[PDB]
């Protein structure tokens, strides 16, 4: 992708955990990102889990634009202002559901450059 390889060893400890805590595997994910998304608890409330670990949501999955932004290469801050402008505030019944609706609104969005770890 555009993702480099030390943010694999950056996110390893809390991935870890978030797969642990929540039953997820790493087929989910692979999922995930070849663009097949389910509302099942084991795939969002990973994809909350690991968003809140990087302070990218707060307790209500309210969204932290300035730290997603910060932390993207500079090449899709435009294209991902536009997305962001489209999807959020987030709004779901709960913080694993707001990031189902929030990834299936960014990946419906922009699927050339949607992705999860
Ligand atoms: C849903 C998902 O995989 C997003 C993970 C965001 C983690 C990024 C952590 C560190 C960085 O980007 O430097």
């Amino acid at each position: 992708d555009w993702v480099p390889p030390e943010v694999f060893d950056l996110v390893a400890e809390d991935k870890a955990r978030c797969m642990s805590e929540h039953g997820t595997t790493q087929a989910q994910i692979d999922d995930v990102d070849k663009g097949n998304l389910v509302n099942e608890p084991s795939i969002t409330c990973y994809m909350y889990c690991l968003l809140e670990a990087f302070s990218l949501v707060d307790d209500e999955a309210n969204v932290d634009e300035d730290i997603m932004l910060g932390l993207l290469p500079d090449q899709l801050q435009e294209r991902a202002q536009s997305v962001m402008g489209k999807c959020l505030p987030t709004s779901g019944s709960d913080n694993c559901n707001k990031i189902y609706n929030l990834a299936k609104c960014v990946q419906e969005s922009a699927p050339d450059v949607w992705f999860v770890i």
